[PDB]
């Protein structure tokens, strides 16, 4: 496979690299000049390791979207050239509702949305830390493309990304967004990692409240979350054995690297929909308002 | 007057000292052994720079008792001084609903609740910083005790505490608790002072939301806040000219001194009442949960 990764940040770089290591032709596409230049010159360095991946500024058979949700539109705009008739598009971004923009730019038949449990940290231009284990879930939005989705899952799993087809996917995106709509904001705002958060006495109440707001909105979309499971899934992160000692990626984005979060595409999406469906979502509203206020307090 | 001050912390000490200075017989009562011992030995030192040896007793052992504990010590303090209760009780604590506990221990005829705008910092055992100007508002609970309330206001004003009778009082307590239910939690959780907070883009929305939750509950108590004014009164604190550059007292309690907050007697009280009266108060619920989680994250 010839593969573009549009957004070879932290997570884009994880994937880019594992696909080039198993012997795909990987082309990274990024918007960050220094990262690019650095990688043209010295390759991509990682603590999983070096690899000279081809890389191009933004201004193949498979394109894999891995921008932040907020760059995503401009990135599409800047790569519409590579969106040909054959050409498959995969979103594994962490929020909710990316399909809507992706649709503007790529035929429905060719779009595949999903989730990943893989992690990754971008230490600096050209440099990444590649944490632990992981998995992928993905499904096709296009009519009767369930078979090519299973091949895409299969091609990816062959590079060790351990990916699976899903017949729900919107269940799975909501279920994961709940994890992103709790651990993230909470850790960010409270200045704690996940383990410390679950040690506090109100974490459970806060998590449950939030999960319910997510589930009432999803229900409107005919998507019925097993709320006790989803809650136990969010609470799973409290475990110091597993990921407990890590800070979630939103904390990293803002508190560690002084960059904006994806909060509008997670808890904020839930609010946008609460408005539209007439469902109260105050905890998402406030959590969103809190994170933006926190952004403003630092930049 | 013979006067006990039950809770001769920062604020209790301010009052204790100004009432002794104008010539009242003041007995401090406190629960903090070192503070006591220190004041038995060296008196009370204050940077108003002045000293006074005030009689002071641990709370295992007058005409007017003045409650000035933190709202969380309050019950145990009552319990420990029921002996001293014709016996006259004043609350000037910062939360809401202290009448209910005070009632258990003292006849209704004798209870007077209120507010103060005086400030005071306790630097260490036996030591206080006493900052700038202030005032008091108070009223009687107790049928037809309007006249003794005006004397109490008068006796206090004669020591320079500049106190006034009020015929609303429950308006005035709620109106102030709004300011305490916003600047406090928000500063504490965001790690910003007030000026920085009002600079952020979501401070106004967060404040307005909260004030409204305060005003819907108050309404059920037949108390009708002028919400725009109360909001402008909370937002007044954003001004760097006035108090903008200060951190509020809850921030000081927890972030600076690693001591618990009064959040359950402010935003928490609003939530306890929301439950009762069937009024949604999620922003107070969540702000309360956030501050407790924060407490737990530090101990
Ligand atoms: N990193 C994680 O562990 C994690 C986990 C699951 C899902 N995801 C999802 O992956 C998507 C991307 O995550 P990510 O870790 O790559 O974010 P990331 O910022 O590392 O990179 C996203 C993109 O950001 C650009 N970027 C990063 N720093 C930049 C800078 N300083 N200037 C200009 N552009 C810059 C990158 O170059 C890349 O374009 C997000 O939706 C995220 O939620 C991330
Ligand atoms: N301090 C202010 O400027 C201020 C202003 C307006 C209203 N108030 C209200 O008045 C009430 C009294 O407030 P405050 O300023 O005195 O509380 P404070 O904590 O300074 O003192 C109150 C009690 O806490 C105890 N305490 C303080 N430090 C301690 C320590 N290190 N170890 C053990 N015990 C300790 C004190 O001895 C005293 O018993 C509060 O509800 C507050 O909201 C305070």
């Amino acid at each position: 496979m010839k593969i573009a990764i549009a957004g070879a940040g932290a997570m884009g770089s994880r994937f880019g690299l594992m696909l080039h290591q198993s012997g795909n032709e990987v082309l990274l596409i990024d918007g960050w000049a220094e990262h690019v230049q650095q990688i043209k010159e010295h390759g991509l360095q990682a603590n999983f390791v070096e690899a000279k991946l081809p890389i191009v500024l933004q201004s193949v058979d498979l394109i894999i979207l891995f921008t932040k949700a907020m760059q995503l539109e401009k990135m599409l705009q800047d790569i519409q050239s590579l969106i040909k008739k054959d050409t498959e598009v995969l979103c594994l971004l962490n929020g909710i509702g990316h399909e809507d923009i992706i649709e503007k730019f790529v035929p429905m038949e060719n779009i595949y949305i999903g989730n990943t449990m893989w992690t990754a940290g971008l230490e600096g231009p050209g440099q990444v830390k590649l944490f632990g284990s992981g998995s992928v879930e993905l499904q096709n939005l296009g009519d009767g493309k369930e078979a090519a989705a299973k091949k895409l899952a299969d091609k990816l799993s062959e590079s060790g990304l351990n990916a699976h087809f899903s017949d729900n996917i919107h269940y799975s995106i909501y279920r994961k967004a709940c994890v992103n709509g709790t651990m993230n904001g909470l850790c960010t705002i409270l200045d704690v990692n996940m383990a410390e958060l679950g040690k506090t006495s109100t974490a459970h109440k806060m998590v449950a409240t939030i999960v319910n707001e997510f589930a009432k909105v999803a229900a409107v979309e005919k998507i019925e979350l097993d709320v006790p499971e989803v809650i136990a899934h969010c609470e799973s992160c409290f475990d110091p054995e597993t990921i407990g000692l890590h800070y979630p990626s939103m904390y990293q984005d803002l508190i560690k690297n002084h960059r904006l979060t994806e909060i509008d595409y997670i808890n904020g999406a839930i609010s946008r929909k609460g408005k539209k469906y007439g469902v109260a979502t105050p905890y998402c509203d406030f959590l969103t308002e809190l994170v933006h206020a926190k952004e403003d307090s630092l930049n």
